[PDB]
């Protein structure tokens, strides 16, 4: 049951100060951070995780939104990760966002891009199309986290 | 004057679940993240890192401790950062941390070494020889955080 999504923590967090809490809310749920890293997605990259939006015409602005700033990409695993994760990230616009999920306590306010604070992967196909497009094998590792031996089945 | 100093949250601290709670504290006091990733350190690179330390007894322990798990290297950009990232780690070893330090408020237990949440180095010449020895330039960027403005 256990498997990998993809975070995105986007320009508006990061801009915002708000990398350490949505963090603190993943690891806090029990999921393990096996990869992640600061960059600066340049529109080309952009243009490649958006591939399925090239032709709408929201495309522009969210390849200007999503490379605005640095961002930190990040590889979650645990049980049913894709789900939960997509869970936990609350409804895409912020205004429409549960209190107690990371959209509806952290955004609210949109540009010419709807800012909804993360990405995460829709789906298993996408997470792993995703962690290939933003990581190198290398960069992803396999360790325990220190409740991990509580659960052997 | 804004100064980068590099920080490593230890395995002890990535195995249990405080990157998040240790990141907060650089955001919430200003400081910028112009860098960050998690990696694996080799025992070559540890050895480089900890190169002060190659002839004395507690070496190795050191490197087995900070090469057990991976860990997150960053750099913290701000006023005064160096001495200022030192100050809110405490005391080296966490049990004479003070309360509201990262040492002072996570750390305590020890193993072969004086496990101690984070790493921060000690001075402005060691911490441009650390951020170089884990970063490259295209890892490290210059951005507005949202207050920036503001000091102006």
């Amino acid at each position: 049951e256990t498997e990998r999504t993809l975070v995105i923590i986007k320009p508006d967090a990061v801009v915002r100060g708000l990398i350490g809490e949505i963090i603190s809310r993943f690891e806090k749920k029990g999921l393990k951070i096996v990869g992640m890293k600061m960059i600066w997605i340049d529109r080309e990259l952009a243009e490649k995780h958006y591939e399925e939006h090239r032709e709408k015409p929201f495309f522009k602005a969210l390849i200007d939104y999503i490379t605005k700033t640095p961002v930190v990409v990040m590889v979650l695993e645990g049980r049913y990760a894709v789900e939960v994760v997509r869970k936990m990230a609350g409804a895409t616009d912020p205004k429409d966002a549960a209190p107690g999920t990371i959209r509806g306590d952290f955004g609210l306010e949109v540009s010419d891009a709807i800012c909804n604070v993360i990405h995460a992967s829709d789906s298993k196909e996408s997470a792993e199309r995703e962690i290939s497009l933003f990581f190198k094998p290398e960069e992803l590792f396999e360790y325990p986290r220190a409740a991990d031996w509580f659960y052997k089945k």
